[PDB]
């Protein structure tokens, strides 16, 4: 009597442009110097 | 009689553009220098 | 009785130009100089 | 009674052009200079 | 009782071009000067 | 009662041209100076 | 005049014993059936 | 005057025993079965 | 004036026995049937 | 003025006896049935 | 004015005894069946 | 003004003995039945 579907996950829908900086999706410790 | 669908998760819906600085989704620990 | 489908997940749906940084996805540990 | 099926996982669904930077999926570890 | 199927990983779906930087998929340790 | 079919793993879906920096696919340890 | 250190964060601490279930540090996205 | 040092991540710092189920430091999308 | 250093990342500090399980540090995508 | 030194980056510090199960470090897609 | 040095990455720093299933430092892709 | 040295990487640091199972330090694609 279990059903899941059609979940859905996203990070950047749209477009990145001309970018000179740090986009980072996901992170986990770590230092970022922007 | 579970039923689960159609979620949806969102981290940057629009447009990004001409970053100069540090831009993350999800970040667990760690150091941002902007 | 369980069942899981159509699934999804995404980190860049759209166009990506021009880049002159660092643009990742997911990331464990490591450091970013951008 | 268990079935799973359809799941689907993207890094960069769409076009990268022009590039002059560090576009990385998944990184574990190491440094960036962007 | 079990049966997993259809599962799909992309890393670039769409075109890469004119590419002047680093492009990498997947990295463990290492180092990246772009 | 176990059965798994129809997997499928790309890095890179489309076309890649006009490169003149560094694709890689999956790298570990290693440097890369685009 | 900046200066950073001595951070820690951690996710189990202790021992962890005789598990028969899901014991998760970090989960995005994702399903989980117990 | 940027100085960072002596962070420190961890997962799971004491033992492990005995287990018979799905123990996971950090998932990404995926379906977990225990 | 940017100095990183000391930083240190573990998933399982201790020891592991007598596993009959699924025991994973880090995953993307991809299913466990523990 | 950048200097990166003394990262560490560990998966199982201690022992690892007696394994009758499936233990990973690092999975990117795939199936694991413990 | 760039420097990196004295990086390290294991998997496996302690001992691995008496064996008898499936251990994987790093995978991508594949099926495991222990 | 770029240098990069005393980079390490090792996959089983301590002993392995009595192993009566698979043991592999990196896999892409492929099936393990142990
Ligand atoms: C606020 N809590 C917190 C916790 C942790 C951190 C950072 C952790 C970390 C760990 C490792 C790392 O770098 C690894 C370098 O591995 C290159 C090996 O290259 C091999 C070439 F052959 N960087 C950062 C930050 C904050
Ligand atoms: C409430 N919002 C939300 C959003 C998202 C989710 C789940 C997302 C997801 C994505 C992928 C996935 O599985 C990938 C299977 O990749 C195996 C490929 O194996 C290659 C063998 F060769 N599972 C789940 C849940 C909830």
């Amino acid at each position: 009597g279990y059903e899941v579907h059609h979940q859905k996950l996203v990070f950047f829908a749209e477009d990145v442009g001309s970018n000179k900086g740090a986009i980072i999706g996901l992170m986990v410790g770590g230092v970022v110097i922007a």
